């Protein structure tokens, strides 16, 4: 059957609902309250072909930066939940996208073990109203709670919407990458110390 | 018919016999007397999906040198032997793996003209036993019987053990692309020159 | 009994209402028409276990400046009401306080001198709606009423949000403890010019 | 009642167990194989009356590597355990502690979020038999499973062993100041957010 | 009973007599011949709640020199003797304090090994009469004698009396805090080696 | 008669005696667990003509460090004791000894304030199986407990064994000149100060 990971939580600061589908056919379904956000919650639906539910509210008169990071957590503890024992999947996922003149790569491992590693040099201050800092938070969020080992690795780039936006494009082809099955390795475990 | 390679070869200095399948289900069964370099082949195992039965015995009263060198002779010998005239194959691999905070990447063509590419940076001179300065004659000696083109570039990392363990799971994934059949080119040898 | 300061203020700019109490449970009710500057107020109490009322209105339409220096001038006339004489307190507070990768130093002497020390480089112009050059203002107001010597001092940090709130969890522990009574002095005024 | 958190856990690499009381008498009793770290397990109970209750076997002939992260994670595991939601304690510790030469400040967040900031740089390679890029290791590992916001700062130091001595003397002062009962916060959880 | 050490010292340059009480209430009582010195120590007293006698004569038409390191040294031995076998004391002390821009942190561990750090730039070479080389000596004697290992760090300043002043509270309030009683050893001497 | 000092210690990490004659025939007799320790303590007996006794043990399993320490620690004490009041006694020694390409020049003063300058730059890290950390070390804790000024200058070197041992023979000069009868001086105190 399909896998699926499913998150409610709420703060006095946030109230947060996610839904995944690893296996999806790329249904968008994303209202966070950050618009910018949603846009790229879609390129993550339509390259990585996960269906991505996601409603957010919380404290954006404060600044975007609580919902933005509880958005990220509870997508990470849904993807762990989806995941499971990673019985039979890839587990690697490397890929290189380009949006016009960025160029970004995302190495990712679905490891069990969180780590960040992050380059961006994104421009400008705000993406419409959207705080470039938040797209370093959610990929720091996301790997927290979801245990996977990530590298973004800016290449090329001006536009700083075209920055972001590629970053989502190839972590999405990453993820669906690592979070596909391995056609050869006959549902066990993909590592040595299993 | 699966594609097996074996070679036994003894010198005055090391005793070494290799049996690798190409295609393979991620047998680890590799005794070379260096416990990290055994820890390493059952990398190659697991993420490569190659059977990997290694047995070595050797001077390493002296150095691990000529046990390291002589089983990676051996092993390229092997993959040499096993490829044949590498009809139908993808011919090219190319993959970047991280462990936590290490990313490496490993590109190679199954050419037939040996070249090692190497920067890698390992900050300590033994991850436990083992000198670090044997992970790159490890590489070069493979390339040389094996008649690969071998680029390993480090992209990231601090611990070595992870330097040195990503370098593998990268190669061997990229290994294991390049070895495997290409499902359009309908066992044409991938080459111009033909 | 509780140690309570209370202050009203009104210019043409602005109008401020300020109590403290420095025995406090930590009760945070303030609303300055900065939301920001409230989530920071909220730490203040939350962290420092002061009640802390403030309800302020002006010129925002203007700039956020006018109303947050008035907020921190009367908070710091409110600190100097609530500790009289100062007899019997620890007087001096120290802490550091991280949040994520953002790591704040706060020292601080209720010395009746005015003093601010402070090195933060806040690396976005707005956090939310809140202008970041306001942070050193807030401080500087409070300590120029208070008559306190105050050092923040920046060890580490990116995100705005978490530079600036780090600081106001250091600064509201490092407070409590300056306010708090010493166990030891007995009452007695601790200088040794009384 | 005591705060005690265990964990036992078995990879084909490590097989570990540890019982942490973080309301213990510096009950040391730590065997993790590696007897450096036995050593500064010994200062965390001593010096954090921590009780410390570590069982440890694994594949020390290949690195301490996996034995070292793999009791860490334990660790971490068992603090998050002990610790619950959190209720009425100082959540916040910060400790800057000399061994002689050697003076290290370790500040860190009971907060539910992992990060690890570091900057030892450990002049050589081996302490006894202890490969010195495992402290960074250790702490990283203990964090990513305890939720905890940890930064460790060389002041200064030149000898290795004071260097890693000092680092979990002041950790141990921390965690212990994180951990215990605040007096004045009436078992409340320390956050705003609650 | 309270802990008091007392030490009567004489050589053909100077003559001194000291009395300490570590459980004292802050009495001030120094007659060193240095009116500057005499000020420091009833910072020592005031700020370490130490019960602080001491007189001294010597030849300070020669030199501030004999007298300052004599006190020094006498204060290290009364330290030592009131201190005995240090059961069930903290140990350690670690403050930060200021004097307006002035800002000292001072670390210390009653470790039974002499050590002083010290990094103080005082800009002046008199404060009143008193020749500011001396401040770095009288800490390093104190060490020598105490058995105590100390660092005091400058991390603001510029008026030399604010400065030696700020290290003298800082002391004070790191050596209070370290032979005070740990309220949870329950006696026991705060080591691993014992 | 002789001068003889004798000294035993034991804690929880290592147990040491130590037996010295200032007035010896240079009668090597040390075993300390530390094999190139012994080395260069014969050196000390062999040049200095000092009878040498020296028994440890300790938990070599962790570090050689606490033995290193302990030894050095107790030869100090053992040092002070055969000196008393120094009557009579050359109380400076100066020497500069090679040992091959390396060239160590000692100073000392017999002073009874601790002090010990150092800057010996030790090329590798272990000398055999012996930590080069520990040279420094040994001299430091030696200087702690004698109450010896002692300043140890590297003039030139490249093997570490020979920097090593040249400055344990230049030591041994220096101490022997030092501790030696001063022909002229009729068994007064050297000193301006008595
Ligand atoms: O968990 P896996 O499958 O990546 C295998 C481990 O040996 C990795 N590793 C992590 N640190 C040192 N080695
Ligand atoms: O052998 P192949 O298939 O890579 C084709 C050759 O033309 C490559 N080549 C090597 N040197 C110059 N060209
Ligand atoms: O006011 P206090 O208690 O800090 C004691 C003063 O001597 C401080 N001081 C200020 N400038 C020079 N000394
Ligand atoms: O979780 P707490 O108690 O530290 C309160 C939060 O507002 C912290 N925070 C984290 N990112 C931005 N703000
Ligand atoms: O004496 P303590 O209590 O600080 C414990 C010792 O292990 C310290 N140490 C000193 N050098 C190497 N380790
Ligand atoms: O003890 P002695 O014999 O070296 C004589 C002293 O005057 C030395 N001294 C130390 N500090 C300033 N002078
Ligand atoms: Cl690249
Ligand atoms: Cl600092
Ligand atoms: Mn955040
Ligand atoms: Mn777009
Ligand atoms: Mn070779
Ligand atoms: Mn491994
Ligand atoms: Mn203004
Ligand atoms: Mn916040
Ligand atoms: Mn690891
Ligand atoms: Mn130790
Ligand atoms: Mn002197
Ligand atoms: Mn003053
Ligand atoms: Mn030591
Ligand atoms: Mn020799």
């Amino acid at each position: 059957s399909a896998r699926i990971g499913e998150v409610k939580r709420e703060t006095k600061e946030t109230n947060v609902s996610v839904k995944i589908n690893l296996d999806g056919h790329g249904v968008s379904d994303s209202s966070t309250g950050i618009p910018f956000l949603d846009h790229m919650l879609d390129q993550l639906a339509s390259h990585g072909l996960f269906d991505v539910h996601v409603r957010a509210t919380g404290d954006t008169h404060i600044d975007d930066h609580h919902t933005n990071e509880d958005v990220a957590l509870a997508i990470g503890t849904a993807l762990l939940k989806a995941l499971g024992e990673r019985k039979g999947i890839n587990r690697f996922g490397d890929f290189t996208a380009p949006l016009d003149e960025a160029l970004i790569h995302v190495s990712l491992d679905l490891s069990g073990r969180p780590y960040l590693g992050y380059n961006l040099e994104i421009p400008t201050q705000r993406v419409g109203t959207y705080d470039t800092q938040l797209v370093e938070h959610f990929f720091q969020s996301l790997v927290n709670t979801s245990g996977m080992t990530l590298h973004i690795r800016q290449l090329a780039g001006k536009n700083s919407h075209h920055i972001i936006e590629a970053t989502f494009k190839a972590f999405a082809r990453a993820l669906r990458q690592a979070t596909e099955s391995d056609p050869r390795r006959g549902g066990t475990i993909p590592s040595s110390k299993g």
